[PDB]
C-alpha cells in the first residue's frame, strides 16, 4: 500500500532534520521510497518572526499494517525531535503526519487517517500534489479539485 506521509520541520536546521527524517523513513521495515518532494517553505502566521518550516511529502510502499507505521513513524520523531514540550505549541523539530494510507479510512484515538484537516492544509497539499498529481481522497475528491477550489497561496520552495 502507497503511504504518504508529511514531513515538518522549523528547528534545528529544518534541511538537516528532514533529511535524517527521510533517512529514517526509507530505513522503516518492510516499506521502500517511492517518490519524495521538493522542499516548501512555510512561513509563520503573525507578525512574530519565528522560524520557516521545511514541508514535504513523501509516498512510502509498504506492507506494513497502517497503526504499525505509526509505531514507526512516532518512534522516529521522538528520537530525533520532540526535545522541548513547547514545541507542541511552537516551532518544532520533526513533525512526522501520516496523511494518507491507500485509500483506507481510519478512526482510532492513535490514528486518524485522512489526516485531520489536511484538506485545508497547503504546506501539505503541495508537496502532496507534486508527487501524486492525480490522487483521489478515499471520499472520491480529487486532490487537483482541491487546489483549484480552496485558498491556498502557493508555497515558495526552500
Ligand atoms: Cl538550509
Ligand atoms: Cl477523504
Ligand atoms: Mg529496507
Ligand atoms: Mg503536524
Ligand atoms: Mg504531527
Amino acid at each position: 500500500t502507497v503511504a504518504y506521509i508529511a514531513i515538518g520541520s522549523n528547528l534545528a536546521s529544518p534541511l538537516e532534520q528532514v533529511n535524517a527524517a527521510l533517512k529514517a523513513l526509507g530505513d522503516i521495515p518492510e516499506s521502500h521510497i517511492l517518490t519524495v518532494s521538493s522542499f516548501y517553505r512555510t512561513p509563520p502566521l503573525g507578525p512574530q518572526d519565528q522560524p520557516d518550516a521545511l514541508n514535504a511529502a513523501v509516498a512510502l510502499e509498504t506492507s506494513l499494517a497502517p497503526e504499525e507505521l505509526l509505531n514507526h513513524t512516532q518512534r522516529i520523531e521522538l528520537q530525533q525531535g520532540r526535545v522541548r514540550k513547547a514545541e507542541r505549541w511552537g516551532p518544532r523539530t520533526l513533525d512526522l503526519d501520516i496523511m494518507l494510507f491507500g485509500n483506507e479510512v481510519i478512526n482510532t484515538e492513535r490514528l486518524t487517517v485522512p489526516h485531520y484537516d489536511m484538506k485545508n492544509r497547503g504546506f501539505m497539499l503541495w508537496p502532496l500534489f507534486e508527487i501524486a498529481p492525480e490522487l483521489v481522497f478515499p471520499d472520491g475528491e480529487m486532490l487537483r479539485q482541491i487546489l483549484h477550489t480552496r485558498a491556498f497561496d502557493k508555497l515558495n520552495k526552500w
